[PDB]
């Protein structure tokens, strides 16, 4: 049976995109830029802070300084760490917790494998902390997927090889690092956008540990 589970965090655990839209919006209102609505936030799912500020800039046909642009960026920053704030465990997906639990109970490891400069808050703010083995430090990985690199930091992080893992992930960039890693994607989506050689579920409901142990049990033959 698989030995750890590695989650990613947005998209799986919960949704930091809604508050990353807060902060732009605020920033924009700010600025005196119109038209950040929650339309324009689907146009910055996957999209990096700096192209982010771009694309909000634009619409306004703004050009600023190099230096007014980072001076931007770190304002927007300043602004989600206050919108974060209000995350509570009412953020977390639904199946999560029972699954986390389930986990747990089985001695089967928890690892975080995300991105989020945030993360530790994250989980701390969700009440999610308790079930945790490790959070991978993203500042310590040379390469963001889809380099397995995450992946591979996370299964090492709880003692155990990737091989030994399955990785939980809503985005194409993620079920290709998992595979990368020698884990077992589990990917929450539609094949159109994660890839038709994974299993894939339609939402966090469905990550059971019984749905879990099937799953591993019939990709070992
Ligand atoms: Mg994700």
């Amino acid at each position: 049976m698989f030995k750890a589970v590695l989650f990613d965090l947005d998209g799986v655990i919960t949704d930091t995109a809604e508050y990353h839209f807060r902060a732009w919006k605020a920033l924009a209102e700010e600025i005196g830029i119109n038209g950040v609505d929650r339309q324009f936030n689907e146009q910055l799912k996957g999209v990096s802070r700096e192209d982010s500020l771009q694309k909000i800039l634009d619409l306004a046909d703004k050009k600023v300084s190099a230096e007014e642009f980072k001076e931007l960026a770190k304002r927007k920053n300043d602004n989600y760490v206050k919108m974060i704030q209000d995350v509570s465990p009412a953020d977390v997906y639904p199946g999560i917790l029972q699954l986390l639990k389930d986990l747990r109970s089985n001695k089967i490891k928890i690892a975080l494998a995300s991105a989020s400069k945030n993360g530790p808050f994250l989980l701390e703010r969700m009440n999610l902390t308790g079930y945790f083995d490790a959070i991978a430090d993203p500042a310590e990985v040379a390469a963001s997927k889809p380099a397995p690199d995450i992946f591979i930091a996370a299964a090492h992080a709880v003692g155990v090889a990737p091989s030994e893992s399955i990785g939980l992930e809503d985005s194409q960039a993620g079920i290709q690092a998992i595979k990368d890693s020698g884990a077992l994607p589990i990917g929450v989506g539609r094949p159109e956008d994660l890839g038709d050689d994974i299993v894939i579920v339609p939402d966090t409901s469905h990550y059971t540990l019984e749905f879990l142990k099937e799953v591993w049990l019939q990709k070992q033959k």
